[PDB]
């Protein structure tokens, strides 16, 4: 029993983290096969970040200017190219610890683990969600850029995130491993504000299932609702519209608990309208939206 | 910026996890040097657990009855002994991935990372605290026993916890790596209830410092208090008495923020008396008590 905000084991990703230095900028790179991936802003001074022309800035950089260090051993850079907002540094040595991997571009509402690194060294691991506004709520200091987000399916790491920047509101923006930003964000130090942080309705419902499975049941009520009725209440509280797709995704948790998805929607409706009344659900005083239905099934069944 | 419930990177511990089978019971073992550590209840049937005599049960077990598997390779057991509530299985092969390690017995209020495993395979990593009632609030299914809790100081893993049992109230009890239970708990399936889950005052104050450092400041007020005055309010709300030792431990965070510990105590007092009023602090709707002052400094400074 018990339900915890749970990251993937970080070992496979720890083995891929390197230090990248260009001039006075040190951040992290991801070493897979003979390629090190890092944010292209490694080449920028903080002054550059105001209005950088990356193609022009990059012309002044040679292979020997990219200092790549795996623990205490230097890697030889034999090539470099810019792909969107990442640099791919070709090194002469394949990472012997390269796990099976994919690059995946995730959807908002999807969760992933971040291995926070500084100077190519792991500091910690925490679970995130791609927010509906395409930000993440991370923990990232200067030097943490190039830290990656990932999922693991058995032995295959799916990298979905590289950390690039902090918005003045303390939320985080980054790219997939092809270097495309999630959402409208740019690697420039400019006026970028996040849109509405809407709550991931399908994840809250998943987490309400996890609560019932783990003994927290006080919020179950005698009511049901319809998608359309629920969605009126969703709109009012800046929750994502619930779709039949979301209902279908919750089917296994419905089946396991014997609570119809729409009945759980009616519970969530009363919770939105009436609050917690100073009660908690799985040790939380608000509705948690960074567990996917897949996360709930994984944790509740003990997948490794 | 940003502050997250953050586990240690699990790689060093992943390298130590093995499967232990005795008869029909499979759980996890910790392989350090040529010793595998696992809960002594590996030798019990669920029927045994009602009133087990471990010395007597153990007499019927030989080295060849302890099936120890690291990934897909079997380890030869050349010795076995019981130390308190753990078994030490001597194997003929030193774990080549043994990190630098210590066994430490932690105090209540101290935090640690758990690597949840099933069948010697990592499922996930989350941060815990030894509760003042000597329980932890974990995520543990059948097969997760022998999962360990740890801290890392640079390159040295300090193992503090092995998971042994779930109380009927869904909270968790276990041992240090010498096999001594935290608190009054026994590896018997019996009437064991947890005492009062008191809140770790010093950790809440640490976390209020982390909030101020990361921009969440609405709860700062014009008031101060005394240890004795604060402790009246602590008593009422089942918070640990705040000691001068706790005040001294918060000194660095006080210095960094310029908020006197007793002024932060006065903030915490108003929060206890008046609630959050539907506001959040570092994305939480309750007062978080599973960050130590050390955790806050580590995360806020980017220690690796
Ligand atoms: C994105 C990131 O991590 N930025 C970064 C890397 C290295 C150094 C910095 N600094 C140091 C102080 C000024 C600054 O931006 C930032
Ligand atoms: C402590 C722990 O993990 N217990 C454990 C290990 C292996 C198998 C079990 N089971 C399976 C179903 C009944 C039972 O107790 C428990």
């Amino acid at each position: 029993s018990g339900f915890r905000k749970m990251a993937f084991p970080s070992g496979k990703v720890e083995g891929c983290m390197v230090q990248v230095t260009c001039g006075t900028t040190t951040l992290n790179g991801l070493w897979l096969d003979d390629v090190v991936y890092c944010p292209r802003h490694v080449i920028c001074t903080s002054e550059d970040m105001l209005n950088p022309n990356y193609e022009d800035l990059l012309i002044r950089k040679s292979n020997h200017n990219f200092l790549v260090q795996a623990g205490n051993v230097q890697l030889r850079v034999i090539g470099h190219s810019m792909q969107n907002c990442v640099l791919k540094l070709k090194v002469d040595t394949a990472n012997p610890k390269t796990p099976k991997y994919k690059f995946v571009r995730i959807q908002p509402g999807q969760t992933f683990s971040v291995l926070a690194c500084y100077n190519g060294s792991p500091s910690g691991v925490y679970q995130c969600a791609m927010r509906p506004n395409f930000t993440i709520k991370g923990s990232f200091l200067n030097g943490s850029c190039g830290s990656v987000g990932f999922n693991i399916d058995y032995d295959c790491v799916s990298f979905c995130y590289m950390h690039h920047m902090e918005l003045p509101t303390g939320v985080h923006a980054g790219t997939d491993l092809e270097g495309n930003f999630y959402g409208p964000f740019v690697d420039r130090q400019t006026a970028q504000a996040a849109g509405t942080d809407t709550t991931i309705t399908v994840n809250v419902l998943a987490w309400l299932y996890a609560a019932v499975i783990n003994g927290d049941r006080w919020f179950l009520n005698r009511f049901t609702t319809t998608l359309n009725d629920f969605n009126l209440v969703a709109m009012k509280y800046n929750y994502e519209p619930l779709t039949q797709d979301h209902v279908d995704i919750l089917g296994p948790l419905s089946a396991q608990t014997g609570i119809a998805v729409l009945d759980m929607c009616a519970s969530l409706k009363e919770l939105l309208q009436n609050g917690m009344n100073g009660r908690t659900i799985l040790g939380s005083a608000l509705l948690e939206d960074e567990f996917t239905p897949f996360d709930v099934v994984r944790q509740c069944s003990g997948v490794t």
